[PDB]
């Protein structure tokens, strides 16, 4: 293959397209003997050159690695996420779509077509590994021989036309809580909120609009309630016909908060719609209620974190200002006004990739890991990684030294019945002076003294999105 | 996997254990159309950590890499040879054979069995992919598919118990030529000289004894003659019962060259051994006849070449002596005494892994390449291509930079009745610095300018031995 030589190419960017089977790698420490299940994460990963010459990372196509943990050793097994632009480009020997959220770049042969890359998550729920990616119904593949199923429409019941890669599992029923924004096509205003019971049938699909069509990435679940932050990092058919990338951020419009009642039955009227100033945000720690309030804490930036979807106005990328910090927003759904109650910074570390014991979800909560960017630190980069006590207020801190960065952390309980962050963490470790990644385990409340086992995997992983863990018997693995 | 910190088991020598498939790997320059078929070649790869908890690089599992080469790209699939050593150790988690060539450190559990790591080379033959190991009969597997067959006795008709990592085809006949040293028994002085026909089945097995037993690694071959080189690399049991490495070198014992009649008839007193001082070679260029004379070229050095296999009598390892350059050995059958009729120095460059065109096998010849060792290069190793011509002296290099080294090159043949050397080079490229390899493609005659196509691989290579191109209608491979 000819690939551009490009930055979105090359270096850390080099394609890689392994995919492979290694049982039993090379490792030191210790593996805890309790670990019986296996970490999923996607990394985007262009099958084939772009059409246009060059590309941005979003748009590389969803190849999923699995760390199989068992017995005190870690396996790997990687494999495509075999969507049908995957299918179809791999069938024509060439790419056929186009751009980032660009269907005018595409092949006439592939109009109408799904887009997705399912390079987004890798998250398991009712049997399924769900690779994921929010321009489309999510694609579903066997977690444990990692065979393609498929776009998941749950019978025909999902009318929308596209499915987060966020989705949040409700431990009050069990149920996935999902979104699904553009919902009636390309830029549109309308957001459909989907359920999904345990057993993998969609209990009810809800539609509403927004304020303005944006990127709605991610969100936040509660028991009553989606919430729903509007960050104007918007898009445009007029965008797209003028060559620009589909999305640009503007700086001045305001931010919303919708909070939209989690029932089938919703109508327009029922969502409360806050404002405030504006400001970046796009991944959700986690959501709770208190009284009549609602809390998100998000990572807040004071301006757009994606350089790539540039400012709308044509100013140049400022770094500082896309410094994100753990920030709680608060609204009080019986407020007068809709002025937030308030917006709190809840740690002066700069981070992203928020986490969470999933246990937790829509529920008050004590810890959070994070991805944290420590400056200050040599480099010879997301170097730590952080976790924040919400009880006691303290930090801590794990520096990956100076020739290597980190991937997003997965939390793992110790048992059902586990006391919150009762387990382990998980995360991927770039070592770039080696070109190689380690797979790092954590004792997930005692990270400063390193981690318990380091895994070796013998090539390097690609950035990668979102991760999860599941027991052995949730994915047909081996009790 | 728990593995030794130790050299055999880091840096560039850690496990890799990769099983893996890439197609259209990314590649830059112009892969020749007229290109397809494959390149096979092994690595020495450890399954597990070993049994004494270190060992040597000639001990690994024999992992096998096939680069498909074909319509302008090149596809990369790996697959472990499965020994019944893997397929045991495998079966029980854990390593069961121990030390090189030495059962006394085998677990009793596997006494008797062939002890193969197959780790020797892939060669193709009959439509079969061998993967061999000079102490046990060849593995054979699927070429298309890479699974593995199991152990070739040739229905019975093999008696000896081992089979050589370096055959040949006669041109004349298409027949595999082969050996098979300690034929009956470690450590015995007999040896099996056999023929296979183009369709798989064995011709002959003639049975003689050379002068003390040792490593007879290689030969050659001609139309008349096995010629095969006795060199005091010597093994014993004794040296077994006392924890040394199975191979010493004797600096004190003289050097043969036997020519063995290539007949199902041999008996020992048809046989001339020619005798010289001591030297060390391992492997041959190529052999052929002239009147009465046999000529054999052979990398010599003054001393020996395996640090791990030491000195019998205590000496420390002498790297200078263990130079080694491309000289011809003549012997002529109608000579009164032992001695040789001349022994000539062929290059003053350094050099090992020498290589034909294997058309020219047995026959007067005009081109060598091999793998060069250029001290006078900067490094910041086998660091050189090198091309020599037989017929003007002429001699071509091309190095690789001062951040990588080569392994073994393999000759494809433009067309089954082009000139000698018509057609192109194939070569793992270890880049070092990047932790990687690529496949690198040259004009076999023109190798100065540097490759015409560079094959990146998005993970590294071990160290290789040897490895062969069969062109795909010979490999199960499309038209
Ligand atoms: C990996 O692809 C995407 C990532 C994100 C946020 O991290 C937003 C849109 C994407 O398409
Ligand atoms: C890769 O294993 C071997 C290699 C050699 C010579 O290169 C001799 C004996 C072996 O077992
Ligand atoms: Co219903
Ligand atoms: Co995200
Ligand atoms: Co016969
Ligand atoms: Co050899
Ligand atoms: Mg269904
Ligand atoms: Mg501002
Ligand atoms: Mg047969
Ligand atoms: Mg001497």
């Amino acid at each position: 293959a000819h690939f551009p030589d490009t930055p979105a190419f090359t270096g850390f960017n080099a394609p890689s397209r392994i995919e492979c089977d290694i049982p039993n790698l090379v490792h030191e420490g210790t593996i805890p003997p309790e670990l019986n299940g296996a970490f999923f994460r996607v990394q985007p990963d262009p099958q084939f050159p772009p059409r246009l010459g060059d590309d941005i990372s979003f748009n590389g196509d969803g190849m999923i690695t699995r760390f199989h943990i068992h017995d005190g050793q870690c396996d790997i097994k990687q494999r495509w996420a075999k969507t049908n632009k995957w299918k179809l480009e791999n069938a024509a020997g060439k790419a056929l779509f186009g751009s980032y959220r660009n269907p005018l770049t595409d092949d006439e042969s592939v109009k109408g077509e799904y887009r997705s890359t399912a390079n987004t998550n890798a998250f398991v729920f009712a049997g399924k590994l769900w690779a994921m990616k929010e321009d489309s119904p999510s694609l579903t593949m066997d977690p444990a021989t990692m065979e393609t199923f498929g776009f998941e429409k749950f019978g025909g019941k999902m009318t929308g036309q596209t499915f987060t890669a966020h989705p949040k599992v409700d431990p009050l029923t069990g149920n996935m809580v999902a979104i699904g924004y553009a919902a009636s096509g390309l830029c549109t205003d309308d957001v459909c909120l989907y359920e999904i019971s345990p057993d993998g049938e969609l209990i009810y699909e809800a539609w509403f609009k927004v304020p303005y069509y944006c990127m709605m990435h991610d969100f936040g679940v509660t028991k009553d309630y989606l919430v729903l932050h509007i960050v104007p990092s918007i898009g445009s058919w007029d965008r797209l016909e003028k060559g620009l990338p589909h999305f640009g951020f503007d700086t001045t419009l305001p931010v919303y908060l919708g909070i939209i009642p989690r029932r089938a039955d919703l109508k327009q009227e029922d969502i409360r719609w806050f404002k405030r100033e504006n400001c970046f945000a796009s991944h959700v720690m986690n959501a709770f209620q208190e009284g009549t309030k609602v809390h998100v804490d998000v990572p807040e930036a004071e301006n757009n974190m994606f350089p790539f979807f540039p400012d709308v106005h044509g100013a140049p990328f400022n770094p500082q200002q896309a410094m994100s910090r753990l920030t709680r927003w608060t609204v009080d759904m019986a407020s007068n006004s809709d002025e937030f109650d308030s917006v709190t910074r809840l740690t002066e570390t700069a981070g992203e990739f928020p986490r969470i014991d999933d246990r937790m979800t829509g529920l008050p909560y004590r810890y959070g890991w994070m991805l944290e960017m420590d400056m200050k630190r040599p480099v010879e980069l997301m170097n730590c990684l952080f976790l924040k006590d919400h009880q006691t207020g303290a930090e801590q801190h794990w520096w990956c030294g100076p020739t290597s960065s980190l991937q997003e952390p997965a939390f793992i309980p110790r048992s059902k019945d586990a006391p919150e962050g009762d387990g382990w963490i998980v995360q991927v470790c770039n070592r770039l002076a080696d070109h190689k990644s380690d797979l790092l385990i954590f004792e997930a409340l005692d990270i400063e003294k390193g981690p318990v086992a380091t895994v070796h995997l013998p090539f390097a992983l690609r950035f990668g999105l979102h991760g999860n863990w599941a027991n052995a018997e949730e994915i047909g693995l081996a009790a």
